[PDB]
């Protein structure tokens, strides 16, 4: 019944989406991340000034310590936090309660920031990234198990310029519209995918398509903005000022922002990737609109650089419908019916096209 986690979302790309969950009993109602970029699903477990609630694990019942803690680091924020288990219930979605692993945050710092909503996270990837270890059994991997769906989920992000839906065990028709496009799942960890393209303007940039792959190219929810890797950060940045013509050195880092839409001025970006069929691939396409984001006007730059990987970020996922369906190893891409500003479309998806011309594999 896939209908009752239509709209079970609120936030956006920059503050991230989150999800109410109940946890133990009597249940504590909490707001959660959902974070397809990491395994672990953790909670606020003690006080902290920029949260206003947390999960007390001495007032529910059912909760079970597992007997270790862990500790998490990010390249900005880290956490220690009590591994054990309870039972939740996810009201938008699973009415039935079930049991899983749960880090209950004691200590942390740079992770639970100022303003943001959501007191904990769920990590939706592979157990490979589980912390301590693959052995703890991921939120996702439990509930598959216990309520026996689908190993499958799908999210569509409405906050493009809100909230929008995460849907548990499989896809719903009603979010998304024209063709689903799948490409496989390369390795996994993270939601791993394999880029042969990017194209800006029009035109195909000039490098060797391994730099997509540079690491690892995956889509995350749980990250804000398209990160690059630096050599495909730079080289984007002067395919879309030679392609615009409007700028200070500041608007490309985040130092500044421009003020005036815009919208007009700057090119559509596209991401080529392979398609479940080798020998094709497909495209997903932003315009301007998820890219040069109003702040109030005044605009950003929402592609960022990373130093280890390409990452399909939240502001991406606000133009398509994205299926993770674990179950064959693909992610699959549509176009979604939310992803508009005031009725404009801020996103294209296309497909197919020949991969004559590009490498077998682009993941080096």
């Amino acid at each position: 019944n896939f209908l009752a986690m239509v709209d079970n979302l609120q936030g956006d790309s920059g503050r991230g989406y989150y999800l109410e969950m109940l946890i133990g009993t009597p249940p504590q109602k909490l707001q959660i991340l959902v974070d397809t970029g990491s395994s672990n699903f953790a909670v606020a477990g003690t006080p902290h000034s920029y949260i206003d609630t947390y999960f007390d694990t001495e007032r529910s019942s059912t909760y079970r310590s597992k007997g270790f803690d862990v500790t998490v680091k990010y390249t900005q924020g880290s956490w220690t936090g009590f591994v054990g288990e309870d039972l939740v219930t996810i009201p938008k979605g699973f009415n039935t309660s079930f049991l899983v692993n749960i880090a209950t945050i004691f200590e942390s710092e740079n992770f639970f920031l100022p303003g943001i909503k959501w007191n904990g996270i769920l990590g939706l990837a592979y157990a490979t990234l589980a912390k301590p270890s693959s052995s703890l059994e991921t939120f996702f991997d439990s509930l598959v198990t216990q309520a026996n769906i689908p190993n499958v989920f799908s999210m569509q992000m409405c906050g493009a310029g809100n909230g929008g839906s995460l849907v548990l065990g499989g896809i719903e028709p009603s979010l998304y519209k024209g063709d689903i496009w799948y490409t496989p799942i390369k390795e996994e960890w993270y939601y791993q995918i394999e880029i042969l393209k990017l194209e800006i303007g029009g035109q195909s940039l000039n490098l060797d398509c391994r730099e997509y792959n540079a690491d690892k190219a995956i889509v995350d929810s749980g990250t804000t903005l398209l990160r690059l890797p630096q050599k495909v950060f730079d080289a984007v940045v002067e395919a879309v000022a030679r392609a615009s013509l409007i700028f200070s050195d500041g608007f490309w880092t985040g130092s500044q922002l421009a003020c005036w839409t815009p919208w007009s001025y700057f090119p559509k970006i596209s991401i080529y990737l392979r398609d479940e069929n080798s020998s094709r691939s497909f495209r997903i396409t932003i315009l301007p609109q998820l890219y040069i984001q109003p702040m109030m006007e005044c605009y950003r730059f929402g592609i960022s650089p990373s130093t280890n990987a390409l990452v399909i970020g939240a502001t991406v996922m606000e133009g398509f419908y994205v299926i993770f369906d674990r179950a064959q190893k693909r992610v699959g891409f549509a176009a979604s019916p939310c992803a508009e500003i005031a009725g404009a479309a801020v996103s294209e998806i296309s497909g197919p096209f020949s991969t004559e011309d590009v490498a077998s594999n682009c993941v080096p």
